């Protein structure tokens, strides 16, 4: 699992469309965080699911700070951050396309939670 499958629902989306202002605002939406309060920033992952976990073994991944674990690859990543003063719908979002590498915490040998402090930025 519920960890992992609550991983992928907030930042997996495989083979997203146009990765610009519009695709945040309705990828936010779709994906239930702006339901009550608009989440301040996110980071979605696209590609395969399968590079993804693979960053939870030696094939794709390195131990990094406490307890978390650094791609070797690079991914290609769109960081969706909250413009305006309000946490309140409507959110509105820009987006940042990027390529780099990603942190992330593993459970029994699968991803369930993102490191976002290296997309804040």
């Amino acid at each position: 699992n519920s960890r992992y499958t609550h991983f992928l629902t907030q930042h997996y989306d495989a083979k997203p469309q146009g990765r610009d202002d519009r695709y945040c605002e309705s990828i936010m939406r779709r994906r239930g965080l702006t339901s009550d309060r608009c989440k301040p920033i996110n980071t979605f992952i696209h590609g395969n699911k399968r590079s993804i976990k693979a960053i939870c073994e030696n094939k794709n991944g390195n131990p990094h700070r406490e307890n978390l674990r650094i791609s070797k690859s690079s991914f290609q990543v769109t960081t969706c951050k909250l413009h305006g003063g309000s946490p309140w719908p409507p959110c509105q979002y820009r987006a940042t396309a990027g390529f780099r590498n990603v942190v992330v915490a593993c459970e029994n040998g699968l991803p369930v939670h993102l490191d976002q402090s290296i997309f804040r930025r």
